[PDB]
RNA sequence: AAA
RNA sequence: AAA
């Protein structure tokens, strides 16, 4: 009966935060990193999230210490209702019901005073934002909801700085999910400009705008914001993360490594940094290949070794880091370690990424591996088709269609009356939009089928 | 040397008239019918054609009689004489009387030179262009495109010429009849028919054609006005009865149409067009009864008249088809098969007709012979003639029905899957067409 | 956080 | 000249 009341409270226990079991350690580390290095006006939500994590670990006593710390720092506000809601849920799981009802009454009293329509569900913009920040911290499966929280606020107060920031970040990350789909549009460009305007001293938002400007070819304008963000000390380690990405994609790879190595001293468990660092060594590996033996060779194997070390570290800390697992498997091919590349690809082939489009790249690169390392056109076709089976138009999907086409044409030159090759070729022409030639080949193949 | 000059004369011997052997008896009759009952200003052409027909029969002496009869009524000077003189030249050449052939050659040369004609023997004038058009228009449908060209050639210099306006309108009307069942068929012969009536106000033959064409285009009321005008006047009676009867039959007044056909048959009993029209009347009354002694009686009468038409003109394709379809009504599946196989060996001048042959034979195989396989064979053969039409759309539907029936008994039949995909392709559903092709190609994995 |  |  008390449970029916607790379920109405707005807090981490009722926000249906999707948290995979394999992501708990990395989540905890990312929460702790944020407590130390992220500069924000309010730090109530982050400590409340830490408490919820502790609870999920079975350390309920430790959660109360993070809730009580969240309340002490609050002294230095309606957002307290989030803390009181977690208090109520905690005491409930611990059998201390009497104390739980006290915090239910605290929430009810405030709800009573603010003429709130609900007995326990406080309807205000601050708590909408707290829900948004929690979702935006617990993995990509929650970003659509997170954007909705912030968007809900901007429908009544379009210049609310906090929601404008959460909305911009969510939109930017969702754009990142679709960065390789055809006709993808920068929905997050204007929201980011608006967020920077309403948070002029926020560097975290400035670097995201820079990267989005770089995405749209306006690289020069983006670097202006990079320099502005690096100026203020606000959340500098996070500015180092995204500043490195900008400089790497700009071509100044050496500048990025320096920033990442600095950032790694502060957040040594950041899988994002480990991945970025690996991408840097991968970038330097392509630079030398342009011009290997001697000290030139010792450099590649050293960098390949480092890229593997950091990619291997990222997936160790976060086993759900799919694209890092993919970069790892691809790097083992650069090292000639087909044994380990096969091992990781088999891991990737059993995954179901949140961004399902990523599965195209998994099948595509494994297809190339089959085509070039294993010289097995049969298995290359299987995985080029599986990549194509995810209809969402993209760059990798076009590459899968072309690789399928070229490789199928090779079969027909050795055997022009191969039924399977004719039908696959007709299938290719269907994907290319030329329906007349597709019907032609399907019909030609269906004649050979009549035997 | 003499032959080279004869090949330059404009007459039936150099007009490349396509006359199938089996069409000679009917042509000879239709020519005699025309001489007797068609009222035209100049009857020189039809007698010259009659002469040419007799020459082809091996009766050269009888041909000269028709050329000399053609020269008389003309006098009752005309440039059309060159057609007769040209035929005379050709006749005497075949009969070894070369010296006489040269006499007529000189007569043609003498006229060509006096009229400042560019050629020595080929007279360029609209009168002979019309004569060529009339000859082509009388020797079957394979010549109609050339016929229209002759009259069109004259209308390019004299758009108000009444004679060429009539020939062009009749050729266009018949040519529109060839494409009457094709999709998006346009009535290109309507306005030429109105103009032909304007320039030939006392010509009922053209009036009834304008009526029938109005009936085709939903203007049946306006058409019946011209039908009554043609019947009032008694010019070309028996011919006005033919097309008036068709007009009333397609309206629903069958008894009125039978009255006119039985009158016209007394005058031109050998006309295959009448016997066919009579059969269509009995077929119409048959359908009326359906919606016993009379039914079996008329079926016997319709078969008798269709049988009479094909007997007199073996190349009368659609009459042969109405015959085969009528034997089915009579429960004589043996004669139907016999006549359908005759049709299956034909090659109609109007190739589109072969869709109806295969389509109706497909139905015969589906419903009477209880063989869907042959029905599919012939529905496909009707479809293979890509010209869009009513029958082709019905062949696609009939094929679709059968393939769907087969799939109910066996959903994993490769052939049925591939055919249904072929069907959806003809219907314009490329997406559903590719779907069933891919489904079939999977079963073809082994 | 690859692309 | 069926349609």
């Amino acid at each position: 009966q008390v449970k029916d009341s607790l379920e109405q409270l707005r807090c981490h226990f009722t926000w249906e935060l999707s948290i995979d079991d394999d992501e708990m350690p990395d989540l905890e580390n990312r929460v702790l990193d944020q407590i130390e290095f992220l500069d924000t006006k309010y730090s109530v939500g982050i400590h409340n999230l830490l408490a919820y994590v502790k609870h999920l670990k079975g350390q309920n006593e430790e959660a109360l210490k993070s809730l009580k710390e969240a309340e002490n720092l609050m002294q230095e506000n309606v957002r307290s209702l989030v803390t009181w809601g977690n208090f109520a849920w905690m005491y409930y799981h611990m059998g201390r019901l009497a104390e739980a009802q006290t915090y239910l009454d605290k929430v009810e009293n405030i709800c009573k005073k603010l003429s709130n329509p609900f007995r326990y569900r406080m309807e205000c913009p601050e708590i909408d934002c707290e829900e948004g920040w929690a979702l935006l911290k617990c993995g990509g499966k929650n970003y659509e909801r997170a954007k909705a929280c912030f968007e809900k606020v901007l429908e009544v107060d379009p210049e609310n700085p906090e929601s404008s920031a959460g909305y911009a970040i969510s939109a930017y990350r969702l754009d990142g999910f679709k960065l390789a789909t055809k006709n993808h549009k920068p929905f997050s460009l204007l929201p980011l400009r608006q967020a920077v305007r309403l948070n002029p001293d926020n560097g975290y938002i400035k670097v995201l705008l820079a990267l989005k400007l770089q995405d749209e070819g306006q690289e020069a304008e983006g670097e202006k914001y990079i320099e502005e963000a690096l100026a203020n000390m606000s959340s500098q380690t996070y500015v180092f993360r995204y500043a490195a990405k900008f400089y790497r994609r700009k071509g100044s790879v050496d500048k990025a490594l320096e920033l990442l190595k600095k950032a790694l001293q502060e957040t040594p468990t950041s899988v994002l940094l480990h991945h970025q660092i690996g991408l840097c060594y991968k970038a330097q590996m392509i630079q030398i290949k342009e011009a290997p033996r001697g000290q030139n060779r010792e450099k590649l194997d050293k960098m390949i070794r480092s890229a593997i070390f950091h990619f291997e570290s990222a997936v160790e800390k976060k086993p759900t880091f799919e694209v890092a697992h993919l970069d790892l498997a691809r790097m083992y091919i650069e090292a000639g370690n087909h044994r380990k590349a096969e091992e990781n690809f088999q891991k990737l082939l059993c995954m179901k990424p949140v961004v399902e489009e990523t599965m195209q790249d998994i099948h595509f690169h494994y297809g190339r591996f089959q085509e070039f390392q294993k010289k097995s056109d049969v298995n290359a076709i299987i995985h080029y088709l599986k990549a194509i089976k995810i209809e969402q138009a993209s760059l990798t999907r076009d590459k899968s269609i072309n690789s399928l086409k070229k490789l199928v044409l090779r079969k027909l030159r050795r055997k022009a009356l191969d039924l399977e090759s004719l039908s696959l070729l007709g299938f290719v022409y269907k994907l290319e939009g030329n329906m007349n030639e597709a019907l032609e080949y399907y019909e030609r193949a269906l004649r050979l089928a009549a035997d």
